[PDB]
């Protein structure tokens, strides 16, 4: 426990990985970004505390980061990410949306930070299946599931800087918010295969989210999402 | 004073039947040989045409899917109700294959002929297919406009005292077959997204898994859809 450790997350999930980390850990903070939504989580404006954090911590751990870090930091003190995705495929904004589509894998990448979002020195990934009838709730689900066994099962290591990482074979792509959004409505005129509208939908259900969108004849928007039910 | 026989295999119309009969009163119900509503006796008709046309002096069947003996219609009045914009998308399922093709849906009561689901129309009413609409949707809907067609139409239909026009055209017809062909899904057809679209909309029907598809691992999975329209 001579190794303090710094979490950062927005992620609601992560965060209650993150609580059960300290239960074991002890040496460890947990806050969110100042434009996270956890309720009653504290804030670390990062960009401008670096030097407490350096001077604080000798390992930040963040969970699902969308901003980079400033170089300072990752100079300062050992930065390491787990991101919800394959890296380097389909880095960036919700990975299994992208997977679904493209059939790239995704899994779980736990990495060291450099100046590149969900880039740089790998130090464990697992891939998540993508079964054809999974939605994009039904892989995030076993993700996070996913998530939490690579995080626990490798703490230690992580912890203790008992790894040597490695960096990915080729740079991959980077899916970003705009991204996403443009996915999301569904242009009735559109033409291809029934397999292709399908992964669209699919990737565009999870759970409640009204993603999909199409405008009817009559100016109507209408929301779509799909179930799919692979036999007993 | 006019003795009813009411044929149906239908949950709902038999609900309906039983409706009219604490009205009328004068009123048997029973279903097919082939029917599998619990409880309710079966008239085998093709092989009881004499003792119908002796006992009764309307038969009034609902959903009617098999072809009444040229015997049976020409020594008793013989009229049916059907989930179906007559002519169009007569026999099976129509809303199934008018959400698909366009045509008008609705209920149709009509003298019964030799031709299924053929025959003067004694009254109709269009049902409205929204481009949200599923075949369960529309097909709730059709029931209510049963409901309420046949209790406005009832006097006229036990006195026989309506007016009933041929249509101009035959119109087409589906049967179990054509539904059947539909449900498979074929995962490398073209077409456009809407198309696609009101395919699984028009299998789509509460918990049915209709449509299906089988994917590369030999695994057989259903398929629907869910649409919601914002709040108007
Ligand atoms: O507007 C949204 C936001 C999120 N999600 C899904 O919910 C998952 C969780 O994303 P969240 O914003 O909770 O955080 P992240 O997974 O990026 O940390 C994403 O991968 C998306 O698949 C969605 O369908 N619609
Ligand atoms: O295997 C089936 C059977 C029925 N239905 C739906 O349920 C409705 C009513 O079916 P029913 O067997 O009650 O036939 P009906 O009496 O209306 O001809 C149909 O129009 C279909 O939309 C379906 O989707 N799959
Ligand atoms: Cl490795």
């Amino acid at each position: 426990s001579m190794v303090t450790i710094l979490i950062l997350t927005d992620n609601v999930h992560a965060h209650a990985l993150a609580v059960d980390l300290q239960a074991r850990h002890g040496d460890m903070d947990v806050y969110q970004s100042p434009i996270g939504q956890l309720p009653g989580v504290p804030r670390c404006d990062v960009a401008e505390r670096v030097a407490e954090i350096v001077e604080r911590y000798d390992l930040v751990l963040s969970f699902h980061c969308k901003q980079r870090f400033p170089a300072a930091l990752i100079d300062g003190v050992r930065c390491v990410n787990v991101h919800p995705g394959f890296n380097p495929y389909n880095r960036g904004w919700f990975p299994q949306v992208f997977s679904i589509i493209d059939g790239q894998k995704v899994g779980v990448t736990i990495h060291e930070i450099d100046d590149q979002l969900d880039h740089g020195p790998i130090i464990a990934q697992r891939e998540c299946a993508i079964e054809s009838w999974d939605s994009s709730g039904s892989v995030y689900a076993r993700l996070m599931d996913i998530e939490r066994e690579l995080v626990l099962e490798h703490f230690d290591a992580i912890r203790d800087g008992s790894y040597t990482a490695k960096s990915p074979a080729t740079e991959g792509n980077l899916n970003l918010k705009k991204d996403f959004e443009q996915l999301r409505r569904l242009d009735l005129n559109e033409r291809g295969t029934f397999g292709h509208f399908l992964n669209r939908l699919r990737a565009l259900t999870h759970d409640d989210f009204r993603n999909a969108w199409f405008v009817d004849a009559s100016g109507r928007k209408v929301f779509v999402r799909v179930v799919l039910e692979p036999e007993k």
